[PDB]
Formats: structure tokens, C-alpha cells, sequence
């Protein structure tokens, strides 16, 4: 959903040190091909402590929102997918000794 | 669809319509000229995680340097899994020699020529 299809399109350019932690970020009017729902985007991200507000000044990345943001998407994976995914190895007759085989060998690919 | 697009664009690409290290226009724009927009998201993922393309962050997508050729191949190797099997079976069933069908791939080539 785009309330959150955008709230996730921001926390990343922070993990990339493009937006410095406790360094600033963009006027919405300017992040305007849409700036309407954005108010519900920035919403998500404020109520998620990812960013903060100076009265009349503008907008920064909350420090260690690098680390504030890493943390959020973790429990929205072990809640989200794992629980079915656990329940699939189950139904399928696959084991963790066979899955931590293909995983430890799965790094070979990315190096 | 998820896919069809790849071809209109790839053929844009093999037509050199889009240069390698050169830009394809917005996922906003292209869907007008053709008329849906968000299923045009389900494509550039497939493409840029298939390496025929990439998105400079905050600029757009580009042709990947060496694009015109992986395609031909992935066009070539896709002939090799579900398009070719469809065939050897028959040249087997109906009683067709290999050098049988081969005869008429060389008259084929001659008309091109």
C-alpha cells in the first residue's frame, strides 16, 4: 500500500549515507509526481522516529535512523513471511539442515 | 505483461533505438504511448535484476553496457528449453531424417540471400 509504498522509499537513501544521520532532507513541496499522499508518507516515518521536525526550519534524518530503520524491517519479515515459510518446509518435508546447507553455500554466489 | 514489454523494449534496444549506456524514458511516459502504468513496475525489476538494465538512483534507467547481446542469448537459450523439445519429438514420430529437415534450412537461407 502507498501510505507505505513510499515510507519505505526513503529510509533507504539514509542507509546509503546520501542523507546524513542528523543531516537534512527535502521539502515535500519539492518531493512533489505526487506530494499529496506524501503527507501520509512522512507521517509513517515520523511516527516511526525515522525523522524529526524543527519549528519553521525543515527536516532531518533522526540519528542512527540508519539503525532505527534496520530494526523496523526485521520484525516485519519474521512476522510477515517466516511464519508461512516455516509452515512450508513443514508441509514439504524439507529440513533446516538442508536449508542451512543451501544458505551457507548461497554466499559463494555474492562474492 | 510482466514480460511482453521486454520485447518491445528489447527490440527498441536491438534496433539500437536505445543505446547501451543510454537512457530509457520514464516508466511514467512509456505506458501512454502504449495504456497502463503500474504493471510497468513489474518489468524494470525483472530487467534490472536480470541485468539488461539498471536505475541510476534519482535519474532513471539506462541501457546496461553490453545489453544487445545477453538478450540475443536469452532469446537463443529460451529456444533451447521449451521451444526445441516441441520438435525433435516430431521429426522422430513422423519419420523425418535430420539431414531431411536440414536440406530445407539451406534453401531457406538462400532466399534471405
Amino acid at each position: 500500500a502507498i501510505y507505505l509504498q513510499i515510507a519505505d522509499r526513503i529510509c533507504d537513501d539514509i542507509l546509503l549515507g546520501q542523507y546524513e544521520e542528523e543531516g537534512r532532507i527535502p521539502s515535500v513541496r519539492e518531493y512533489a509526481v505526487n506530494a499529496n499522499t506524501v503527507m501520509r508518507s512522512y507521517e509513517y516515518l515520523q511516527s516511526q522516529e525515522v525523522i524529526y521536525n524543527k519549528r519553521g526550519i525543515g527536516f532531518f534524518v533522526a540519528s542512527g535512523a540508519k539503525m532505527l530503520i534496520h530494526s523496523l524491517r526485521k520484525e516485519q519479515f519474521l512476522k510477515e513471511e517466516v511464519g508461512s515459510f516455516f509452515r512450508q518446509l513443514y508441509t514439504l518435508g524439507i529440513s533446516i539442515k538442508e536449508i542451512e546447507k543451501m544458505y551457507y553455500e548461497f554466499i559463494q554466489r555474492q562474492n
